């Protein structure tokens, strides 16, 4: 299981 969460402003 592979999760990536990226938030820019």
């Amino acid at each position: 299981q592979y999760s990536n969460q990226n938030s820019f402003v």
